[PDB]
């Protein structure tokens, strides 16, 4: 990563170990659900592109979805270089070359250079332009391997609508459900999808309850 | 964070695995019993709002936890734009634009922005800010998951005095009693709820007996 | 924590995961033991009142011992109120106000405020005087705790010499014995208590014999 | 490794334990699967050829590929020496002499000399061209070591198309086909390979599907 | 412990949470095995007599060796005190006043003056000192726990001369004996010790043969 | 060990926890196979000849092994001083005094001592030279503590080819031929010691056959 160092200059630091094992182990337990995204994020932190293809390639199973992220990267890539073309031919002696796409996913860049326009004044901020495009590829990926739609979450006859509400919330992440959305579901699947005797309760409440409002209700 | 170096300025620091690592597992073996509100608050000791919301967001269980979170905080939110209404139009050139609520909650705040606030002479503490709303939507989580009532904490036959204590007071730290009452409670309902033989004991000790007192008494 | 830089001046630092999880661990496999005190002393070095009251709120059992605890933490306040009462009415602009018991405690005083105190010149050393009153809280606790009358610690007819020693000095400290009788019972109860072998071989040593002598002689 | 100071001059400095111990694990857990490749590449970061060597020589199994390993570094240094021979005869005093393959292999050099070496102006980097011809050889014996061809990947009866795809290109990955061969095996041997029904749906989506497509339609 | 920050100055630093986990935990795992005296040595490398007595303090079990150390630090206290008489009377303001046996032993003197008698000009080395009279202690514990005498270990019958002879220097070291007659120990004890086949072997190869030569004899 | 500071300073440093626990754990879990040997190098980076000495004594069992040692140290330590006496009477006022052996391998040196050589301009380097008599040493143990010679080390009916010369190579390796030995016995011994089948195959190779082109014929 790029980091200040104690007196105040952006330099570059090794990754670390204990970075290195921490993606790796949390890919081993939990795979591709919806919370591994903002860990990759925190873990990235000040990466360059070399940091980013080294967490993804120290990743050993689940190859099927590195693919489908190679895929979108080289989409990203694509995007990149209609909007912003290079010019041809030798490099001005001592200057900096424009990145193109593939200059930005680290596939065609040195660290140097990487290094050097991550530190530019301004900074062209080549680590954060991937880490974007990454995470849109793995978005779609946890979307992908959600395993069960939310009509399919109704709460059990005996299942505490605790239990219940956590498995709905769950799986609205993993389908990738909006934020309006999930605040409207409130209202009517979340209900509709309850047991007899909760729903009763829930009906009754009227329009506008809260979620504690039904979760203290259904206690 | 944003932490001082080794010389004396205030610099952002990337969030350390083994921060994230603590807290996801501290939420993993004591869900919401209330000892997992002070280590949050120790465990994001210098956060940016950016930090606070990854913390929440690498939690994978407790769906219907933290969408009960996501309400509480945009009712405080709700409450700082009322108190402190923001011009609206173009930001004056190179200079800060003042915070709103999702500014503070992070949602529509740069990682720059924030960190221009909490640096600013004097600083707008935008961190501390959003940490106090969500410590008060954390409170009312352990409260709703406290699974019993004072009242049916009493003293079996051949229960440890100290045992019984430990349950009476773990119970009054979940159910949120203030201060006031717990030092109350000893007068009272914790002589109530005492078996027989203690009962009698602690009867005969009179008024203003200390726990210490107590606990010696029926020992 | 306050502690000095890399170039010598005190500056506050983030009480650190490895401190957090430390403590936690060591009340959750030792509880009350005499040595959890000089632990908790150690791993409080440099403590503020803020980061006092973050490890022991951080503990989640043993909540009579925790209440047992501030009712001894008020006790102190009130003594150090009644020794340095504060002046009551407006604080002069930009100064220092003077600590009350209850901002010693941490319950009434910002972190801003102890830091300003803690490295003011000198020190007004809030820290290690509630470090102080907690310790005292304690050692009361480890008493009450320590399962066994010294009385009862008798050499059985088969047990190493060694194994009774290390059985009664582990009760005399959680008794809390001072130096002294720990010193001198060693020419008296130590020997009473001893089997019918080993005493009628003490009792032929004499007075002034040492605890190594007393040790080879019963080997 | 040589790294930048929180000064920036670039200094040797130990390798660490945590390094040491991270290498020697992973190639007990994984032995040659392909994504040791880059856990070794970052592990070694700012690696000079002494560190390099301390790596490899940490090993205890695997020692039919550690000798296949030098039979490969030896091929790479005589290469080396044939593009540049360096001049017989004694040394300018105080000067520095020009690395040999055995010198860049840390076999003929010693440690005094490679830091001379990767610290001029501008650096000769001795411990960049040996991790690349250590790479090298790791990726014959990663190839060596791969037990299945692709051909013999196929879908089972009841076998679902992702752990399918999973198990292909894992495969595709440690028989070390070209990203070109990677990108078109989509259009053709993944289908031939498909079983009857997810083959027949495959065929039908026509020709131009993306992985994600395919993995949807036999979902 | 007190340590050269990065600059060059003699500051105190507060002991850290693996220096005082890893030696609580060698006491668990070795008790008063010979190597845990270097472990001890190393572990409270620069500590101050504050710090000695944090780790003693933390040991929970061995009381009775506990007991016996007190012993020994009070025997070495009032011999330094015979030595090294310090003058009655008050203070000269500001300087600094002579160690007496119990403030380098920790029990009299604070931190503050500790930290001032081991950063003077030349220092009064009052950790060095004290740790020196600890480890007399520590190895006389050692002496008195060792279960078994060096003319207890015979060789068995089928037992490879190896593991007799790290049997034999394994007791040789509890039991304290001197370099002089480990070296010697050899022409004489171990030969005599040895089973008849080996005796024999050993009898015949004549005198000054190395242990190398002996364990090669009877490989 | 002797570090250079974040400022470019020669200094010592504690030897740390971590690398006390790695050196045993190493100890404990390979004994004295050869990859020992290259970890302790590493883990003994900087190593003062106190360092070294805290290394080997923290060492529990394998006594027989360190006797040996302590030999070979005495042999190395006796050739030193044959080689560089030292003038005996009275110190220079304020200089340095030569070191002779038994000041190499700490056992008449002080901590101060060891420093002033190893930092003298040009350093006198005493941790390095009593670190090569270690690792003679310790190469010697290795060799007696091989079990079992080349000559038989043959392939089973039924072995993969890569499994015996994973056995082939770990044992010459323990057995110490040179690197021309091990180049050589390809050649030869390897194909000698090979099952009829593999044997067959390999003969018709004929001469000049790689290792990896064995392998890839016996695959
Ligand atoms: C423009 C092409 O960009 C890449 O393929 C970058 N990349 C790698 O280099 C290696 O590892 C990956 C794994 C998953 C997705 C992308 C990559
Ligand atoms: C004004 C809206 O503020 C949020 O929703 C902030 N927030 C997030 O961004 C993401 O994670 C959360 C989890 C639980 C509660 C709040 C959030
Ligand atoms: C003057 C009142 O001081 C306190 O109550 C300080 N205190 C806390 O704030 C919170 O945690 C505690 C736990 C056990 C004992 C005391 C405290
Ligand atoms: C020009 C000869 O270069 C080497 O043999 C370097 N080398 C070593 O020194 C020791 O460990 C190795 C293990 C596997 C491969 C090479 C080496
Ligand atoms: C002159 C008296 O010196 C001590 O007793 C020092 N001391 C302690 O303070 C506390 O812990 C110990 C444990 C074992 C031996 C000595 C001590
Ligand atoms: C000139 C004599 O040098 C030593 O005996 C150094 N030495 C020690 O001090 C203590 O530990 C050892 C263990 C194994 C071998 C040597 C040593």
């Amino acid at each position: 990563p790029i980091v200040q160092n104690l007196q105040g200059q952006m330099v570059h630091q090794c990754i670390s170990p204990r970075t290195l094992n921490a993606w790796v182990k949390v890919v081993e337990e939990k795979a591709f659900s919806p919370e591994v995204i903002p860990m990759f994020s925190a873990l990235s932190c000040g990466a360059t592109p070399q940091d980013l293809n080294t967490m993804l390639n120290t990743v050993g199973g689940h190859q099927a979805a590195m693919q489908m992220l190679k895929e979108t990267i080289n989409e990203e890539a694509a995007e990149w270089d209609r909007l912003h073309p290079v010019h041809a031919g030798p490099i001005a002696p001592g200057q900096m070359r424009e990145p193109r796409g593939s200059d930005i996913a680290g596939t065609t860049s040195t660290l140097q250079e990487q290094i050097g326009w991550m530190t530019h004044n301004p900074p062209i901020p080549v680590g954060e332009i991937y880490k974007r495009w990454i995470i849109l590829g793995l978005n779609k990926i946890v979307r992908m391997y959600s395993p069960t739609s939310i009509l399919d979450i109704r709460q059990g006859p005996k299942e505490p609508f605790r239990d219940y509400v956590d498995r709905f919330y769950k799986t609205l992440r993993a389908e990738q459900a909006s934020q309006e959305v999930k605040n409207a579901a409130t209202e009517t699947l979340l209900v509709q999808n309850a047991n007899p005797d909760c729903k009763t309760i829930l009906k009754a409440l009227g329009p506008g309850a809260t979620l504690e409002e039904m979760m203290t209700a259904c206690q």
